[PDB]
């Protein structure tokens, strides 16, 4: 099935969703690579595994919706079955989320409202990262799986980050991979697997 | 003045525009940059560039027709003053060629023992053919290899193709009745010199 993934970024997640479409551990392809941004090393990942990119730059655009009228326009020619946001660092309107709804994406690096993430300040705890299906709650549509990360006291903001972003690695191609398999869908605002309704906090 | 420079590779000639905007040689800006090959090394020279790219792959789309609006549609998001091919490698259809009539600009290694060179013209529905406007002879010698002619058309290209971009953004190149008008002047078939 047709995987279309955007980003803002490094797209170190985007890798990890593309090599595990190599491996054939999700049952998909990732058909297309968008990007808000011109230079994200994402796109030079997306170019070396042969995939078509696309980058729409706002300043291009009339309006908010003329942006997202052309992103709709351009995701839909690769059939996506579902969009997932890897670090996507811009809103996506209600037209947007109503077209895609139930197979749109997005991971963000929390659980559900406090975590000592920044480091604008090792640790005590409350750190994590979870992928979700994107409602109109602006971070905060229903969680699928989240996973907490570890603090330690000989930690560094690097030493945090750097582990948050290996559970995400790890987290977004198995959520993917179980979308893949028809194994989780989303109504009445809930996430789904095997039928069975997911808790407030995902899986488990 | 904006320029949307189409591409199938290497990209040199598109990194040669680049560098004569940069430098203000040619007073215009690449906007955005489209290929219709996911690989090509051009695509990463307009990253570190920071230039828009997009990427319309043929097996994505269901006929040729369909291809060439897809393509118009994403050119004029960046509304192109100027649409130049540099080594682009599909043939454009009637309709896109009609679409940027007087604004499309192609450049092939061949003028149009040494027969050698390159030349940028218009590009009218005569494949190959629509007005030169500038040529470059590269001779060649017992000795250089066809690499080594390829690296001397590619010098070449990279001098003439900013060139001619040049007189089209200072309004002094222009394409009347399948001819090419330099400051009024008509030019003649091998272009300028
Ligand atoms: N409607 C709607 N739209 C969404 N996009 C979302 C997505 C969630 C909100 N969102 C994020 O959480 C940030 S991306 C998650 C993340 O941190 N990933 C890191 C790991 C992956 C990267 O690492 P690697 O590249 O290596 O994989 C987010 C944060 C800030 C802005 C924002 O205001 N952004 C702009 C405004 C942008 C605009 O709308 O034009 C501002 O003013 O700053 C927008 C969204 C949603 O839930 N609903
Ligand atoms: N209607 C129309 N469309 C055009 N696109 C054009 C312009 C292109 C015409 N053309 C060429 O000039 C070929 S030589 C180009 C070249 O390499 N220049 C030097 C710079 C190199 C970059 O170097 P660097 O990347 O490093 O900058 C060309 C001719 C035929 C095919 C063809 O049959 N091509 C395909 C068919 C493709 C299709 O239509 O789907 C085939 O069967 O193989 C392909 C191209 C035109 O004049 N008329």
């Amino acid at each position: 099935m047709n995987i279309v993934v955007l980003i803002s970024g490094n797209g170190s997640n985007l890798q990890a969703i593309i090599d595990a479409c190599k491996t054939n551990k999700i049952k998909g392809t990732v058909r297309a690579v968008f990007s808000n941004k011109a230079d994200a090393f994402g796109l030079e990942r997306a170019r070396q595994a042969g995939i078509a990119t696309h980058t729409l730059i706002a300043s291009a655009f009339d309006s908010r919706e003329a942006y997202d009228r052309e992103l709709i326009h351009e995701i839909d020619m690769y059939a996506p079955d579902v969009v997932v946001l890897a670090g996507f660092m811009r809103i996506l309107s209600p037209a947007f989320v109503s077209h895609y709804a139930g197979r749109l994406l997005n991971i963000h690096p929390s659980l559900l409202p406090k975590y000592p993430g920044l480091h604008t300040h090792n640790g005590d705890e409350e750190h994590g990262t979870s992928v979700h299906f994107v409602t109109d709650e602006l971070d905060g549509g229903p969680v699928i799986l989240q996973a907490k990360v570890p603090v330690f006291a000989g930690d560094s903001e690097d030493d945090i980050t750097a582990r948050v972003q290996t559970q995400e690695h790890a987290i977004y191609p198995l959520v993917i991979s179980w979308f893949a398999d028809g194994r989780l869908k989303m109504h009445e605002n809930a996430a789904w697997l095997d039928g069975q309704r997911l808790p407030p906090q995902g899986y488990a």
